[PDB]
């Protein structure tokens, strides 16, 4: 019925992505979840009858970098990968190469970037719900060859999407990421200014622990199964993670105000920001989360 409805967006002829997005915002049923990102994230057009011909001339303008194609550029997501999380997905063999080769390709083609410990995390997700169009938790080992290089590229075009919204973040001395910080530390002073002043008052800075939280989209912080439910208010937000990331951000610090304002020590303080207890999350915890971040955004 919210199922139904989101099919029936899809369906088309040319479906109505102003009506998608504001039924996105709520969060995206698993089912349609794959296609509703591709069409979120301008990947694959509205219009249906054009679909097939743009995945297919995607995919293949990708497998065509593929053939194509810097020792140093390896090195580094060859160390990074084989030990990133979730650990269960990225040990599986097949999974390490697709990783390594996504990444490995961006890298060459955004030469101004070149390979950033962070964007590595932000595969994952799009990797994940691709994947799980075609299983029955994660194994990748019963899907053909032909089925993987096509959720490969799709994986490649959609992150690449994400990452050409978020392209100061990943330059040299990565200065997309000071100034979100820094516009954090202006917003929370504005809408916690005791959560503010109670980091001061311990020496703890936001770079301190907010540089992973811009750099990595917060993967680091929270559970995978929550950053897919983030991810679907991010692609129906205008400019979601570049922008309203930010207040996600602030409502995330000010979610703990209780713990920070009763930690006085200053090695525990930051400890205990860089290590939010959100291993048990589910999607009431994340949509709550996104109704503070959307009060913040009119606040400010």
């Amino acid at each position: 019925s919210r199922l139904d409805k989101f099919k029936q967006l899809l369906a088309g002829p040319n479906t109505d992505l102003e009506e998608l997005r504001r039924l996105s915002w709520s969060g995206i049923p698993k089912p349609v979840r794959p296609m509703t990102w591709k069409l979120l994230s301008g990947y694959l057009p509205a219009n249906v009858d054009r679909r097939p011909a743009t995945l297919q001339r995607k995919q293949k303008e990708y497998f065509a970098f593929i053939e194509h194609y810097h020792q140093d550029t390896y090195r580094q997501i060859h160390i990074d990968i084989p030990r990133m999380s979730p650990e269960a997905l990225i040990l599986q063999p097949k999974v390490t190469e697709i990783f390594e080769r996504i990444l490995f390709i961006w890298a060459i083609r955004h030469p101004a970037s070149g390979y950033v410990q962070g964007i590595n995390d932000l595969v994952t997700p799009f990797f994940v719900v691709f994947i799980c169009e075609y299983i029955e938790t994660v194994d990748v080992s019963g899907v053909p060859a032909e089925v993987l290089c096509n959720i490969e590229a799709d994986t490649y075009w959609c992150m690449s999407k994400l990452l050409d919204g978020i392209q100061d973040n990943y330059t040299f001395a990565q200065p997309g990421i000071q100034m979100k910080v820094k516009m954090l530390e202006e917003l929370v002073s504005r809408i916690d200014e005791q959560v503010h002043r109670h980091l001061d008052q311990h020496e703890v800075r936001y770079l301190q622990f907010a540089f992973r939280w811009m750099n990595n989209l917060l993967m680091r912080e929270v559970p995978l199964r929550c950053t897919i439910r983030l991810w679907d208010t991010y692609q129906s937000e205008p400019d979601g993670f570049s922008h309203f990331h930010l207040y996600v951000c602030a409502a995330f610090l000010v979610r703990w105000r209780k713990e920070i304002l009763e930690e006085k020590d200053f090695q525990e303080l930051l400890l205990f920001l860089q290590n939010l207890p959100t291993a048990h999350w589910d999607d009431e915890d994340i949509s709550l989360l996104l109704a503070e971040a959307y009060r913040l955004k009119f606040a400010f």
